[PDB]
Formats: C-alpha cells, structure tokens, sequence
C-alpha cells in the first residue's frame, strides 16, 4: 500500500507516484502519515467531482472510528459537528464574507503593494551588504509577505507585528510539543486582547467583523473567534509563501521563460500566475473529506465514514485535461485548475492570494532585471530557499 507523502527529486517537480496511482485507478487506497488508510484522488475530473459533492464532509459521523490524517493544526482528520456542518460551513462563509469584500481587497491591495515595496528594499539591502554573496529571496520576500498580509487582515496593531510573527512561527511547527501548546494558548490569549481592543475602536478588519458577529450571535464564543483568526493564519501564510517562491523558481529556471515575463510583466502577469497556481505542488497528503454515505466513484465504493484526500496537486497535471501537464506554458488557453478547489470550500481567500502573487512578480521583475538563480513534502513543510543574484 502507498504510504504518503511522496517522495520527488527536485522542487518544481511533483512527486511520481501520483501518476503511477492515476494511470491504475482516478482513486486508490494508501496509508496517512498518521498510518491509517484513506482514498487518495488523483485525476482532474473525480477532485471536481468530490469538492462538488455535498456527500463529502469534513465531519464524520462517529469521529472516534475514523482514519486521522496526521496531527496538522488544518485537514489532519474529523473536523465539526456531523449534524450541523452544512449550516456551520454557511455561518462561516457569511462571517467572512466582508473581510474578503470589494472594498476590504482594495485596502489590502495597496497595502500588499507597499509591503512587497519594503520586502524588495530588504532583499536589495541584503544584496548589497554581501556583495558576490546570492541572497535568499525566502527570507526577505515569499516567507514574510503573506504573514504581513494577515496582519492587515486580522487587524495587528503595526508595532506588534514582530510580537505576532513570533507567536505564529511557534505554532507553526504544529510539533505538538509543550512550548507550541503554551505559544497556542499566548497566541489565542492574544487574539482575545486584540478583539477588546476592536470593541473600543472597531476597524475594517477580521477581528472587529468577528466581534460585531458577537454582539448579535451570543452563540460565538471568544474561543470560536480566536479560532477562526487563528485558522486563517494557517490556512493564508504558508500556502501564499511556497506559490511566491515556487513561482519564482519556475520563471527563473527558465531564461526565456523570465525574458518572456520580463518583457510585459503586466500584459503576462495573469495568465503566469494561473500556471504558477496550477503546477505548485507542495502537499503531502491533499484536501481532506469524509464519506457521509456509501458513495460509488469511477469504479470505487467509498464507504460511509472512509477519508478521502483529494490531491489537487495531481489533479492539476491529469494529462487527460493538461497536455503536456508537467510543462509551465503560461499561455495554456483554459486554464482552469483546482490549486483553490472548487464547490462549497473553493478557497475563500482566492482573490487575496492573487492580489499578492500578480503584484509581487511584476515588482519583483521590474525592481531586478538581472534577476537569476545562484525531497517530500511535510505536513507542517516550510518554505524553499530561493538564493537569488543579480
Ligand atoms: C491568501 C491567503 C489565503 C487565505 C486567507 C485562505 C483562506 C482559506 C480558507 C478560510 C479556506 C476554507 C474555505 C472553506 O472551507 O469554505 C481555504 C480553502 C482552500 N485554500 Fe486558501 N487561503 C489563502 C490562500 C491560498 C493559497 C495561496 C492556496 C493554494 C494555491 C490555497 C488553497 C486552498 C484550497 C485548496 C482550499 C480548499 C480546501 C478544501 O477544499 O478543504 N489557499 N483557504
């Protein structure tokens, strides 16, 4: 049996047994790092056909029976009430819906636009105190951008954001250790400070929006807010850093691919980026449901309480929908891919994401016209160097 996660040979690639598993079966059984089985769906049309699937949940119906995926803080097993999801899911959604609004994007848009500004004067500072020296373009750009980006989503008072990105560094690691446990009680003990100090000055952000919600739904704790600020860090930080990076790694392992970019960063800019969202693989395992019923699929009987780990990283390069699928050809005509899924879950920060890579990859090229460079993923996984001269 397949014991997750794949293993692969260099960054930009995708791990090889998914093509091996898809060309057998769009759906076979394998072991979790949590060494329980689960389905894994590795073609295009039956990931669509799950995420769209109203069948499939992210609760199981008797939890203490189910297969753990592993011990991730997000998509690692049984997640909300079996009875109530749906109507939870809706209450998420509607909560949420101002924070990713029209006028909230564009505040956040020119904020992402001054921070990208202040990421590259970093990078170009580094250059320039080790000159000869390649600088990480990680450290100084993909890793600390989208953490910032959540500071101005959430609502992070400027001076704390050192203090912010320390506590959220030490859940990160997702260890289960005693100094990540304490840091997750300091970082939920900080939301709940943050949401006061919305309640005496409220402000176009998640939390003050959360602590509106609270005042006409007493059902919303200050454990549920802390929670879902808590939740949209993980779900919103490392997930944009690794397409930065990998997208930076894609355009430069390439010269005629960055020439082709360099040469109208804002004529390419969205179709690159839809590539870059398309061939990004980085998941060990893949988007987690449950079966709540028997449910037969392109020849397989997934059984009432089976997990399902939806690979949209082998979904996105199904030849059969993406020819030549392992190719980066920005100029792919549909190219429609499931990086953000699709149906009830489609992610709901897509937008966000997109406003950050479409404003950092024609800032960075302009910024750096010389720009060049100089095996499984975890869980947790971090983030790839990108040692980058100029
Ligand atoms: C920009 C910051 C982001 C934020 C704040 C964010 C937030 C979220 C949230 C709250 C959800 C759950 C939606 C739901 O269950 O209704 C979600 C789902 C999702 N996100 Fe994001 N996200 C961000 C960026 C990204 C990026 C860059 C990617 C990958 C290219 C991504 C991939 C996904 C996927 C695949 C799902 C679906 C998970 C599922 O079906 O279980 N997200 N996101």
């Amino acid at each position: 049996t397949p014991r997750l996660p794949f293993a692969r040979a260099n960054a930009l690639a995708i791990a090889p047994d998914y093509e091996v598993l898809r060309s057998r079966a769009p759906i076979s059984r394998v072991l979790t790092p949590a060494g329980d089985p689960a389905w894994l769906v590795t073609s295009y049309e039956e990931a669509k056909e799950v995420f769209r699937d109203k069948r499939f949940g992210r609760s199981h119906p008797a939890p203490e029976q189910a297969s753990r995926i592993s011990n991730a803080a997000i998509q690692d097993g049984p997640s909300g009430d079996f009875e109530t999801e749906e109507a939870e899911h809706k209450r998420m959604r509607r909560m949420l819906a101002p924070a990713f609004s029209a006028p909230r994007m564009r505040a956040l848009g020119d904020r992402i636009a001054e921070l990208t500004d202040r990421c590259l004067d970093d990078l170009q500072a580094a250059h320039d105190a080790n000159p000869g020296a390649p600088v990480d373009l990680t450290d100084f750009l993909a890793f600390p951008l989208p953490v910032l980006v959540i500071c101005e989503l959430l609502g992070v008072p400027y001076a704390d954001r050192e203090h912010f990105r320390g506590l959220s560094e030490r859940i990160a690691r997702m260890d289960g250790g005693e100094d990540a446990q304490a840091a997750m009680a300091e970082f939920k003990a900080y939301m709940l400070k943050l949401a006061e100090a919305k309640r005496a000055d409220p402000q176009p952000d998640v939390i003050s929006d959360l602590v509106a919600v609270q005042a006409d739904d007493p059902t919303f704790t200050d454990d549920d807010l802390s929670r879902m600020a808590t939740g949209l860090l993980f779900a919103g930080h490392e997930t944009t850093s690794t397409r930065i990076a990998m997208g930076t790694l894609f355009l430069l392992s390439d010269t005629a691919r960055r020439d082709r970019f360099a040469a109208d960063p804002d004529g390419e800019v969205n179709q690159t980026v839809e590539e870059i969202l398309r061939l990004t693989a980085t998941s060990g395992t893949g988007l987690l449901r449950y079966a709540h019923e028997d449910v037969e699929i392109a020849g397989t009987r997934i059984r009432r309480g089976d997990a399902v780990l939806v690979s949209s990283d082998a979904a996105n390069r199904d030849a059969s929908v993406f020819a030549d699928p392992d190719e980066f050809d920005p100029g792919r005509t549909p190219n429609v891919h499931l990086a953000f899924g699709t149906g009830a879950h489609v992610c709901i920060g897509a937008n966000l994401a997109r406003t950050e890579l479409r404003t950092v990859f024609p800032k960075l090229f302009r910024r750096f016209p010389g720009l060049r460079l100089a095996v499984r993923v975890n869980r947790v996984g971090g983030v790839d160097a990108v040692p980058v001269t100029w």
